[PDB]
């Protein structure tokens, strides 16, 4: 199976340099998430890895479906929201391509722990 920790590097991780329009069509499915349904809606983070991690040493925040093993990053980071259009039905995902600079709230699991879940950005 594929591990939590990889599953958010592929679904959440895209380091470098922000998104064109067409970002989100090619990210939603070049990373898997257009497969049987499309992907409601899907934050990528353009932040290092290193910066994403060490989101789990900072403030603790609970999760919006109530768990407790979300962090809130001290910083705003770079990232697209992702959404899929209203014209958008599987098989035809579309996505609306949204750049923001935002703190993130990330799930923390494992050992050690590393991001499992994105949560959400304020």
């Amino acid at each position: 199976k594929e591990s939590a920790a990889a599953k958010f590097e592929r679904q959440h991780m895209d380091s470098g340099n922000s998104p064109s329009s067409n970002y989100c069509n090619l990210m939603m499915c070049c990373r898997k998430m257009t497969q049987g349904k499309c992907k409601p809606v899907n934050t990528f983070v353009h932040e290092s890895l290193a910066d994403v991690k060490a989101v789990c040493s900072q403030k603790k925040v609970t999760c919006k479906n109530g768990q407790t093993n979300c962090y809130q990053s001290k910083s705003t980071m770079r990232i697209t929201d992702c959404r899929e259009t209203g014209s958008s039905k599987y098989p035809n995902c579309a996505y609306k391509t949204t750049q923001v600079e935002k703190h993130i709230i990330v799930a923390c699991g494992g050992k050690p722990s590393v991001p499992v879940h994105f949560d959400a950005s304020v």
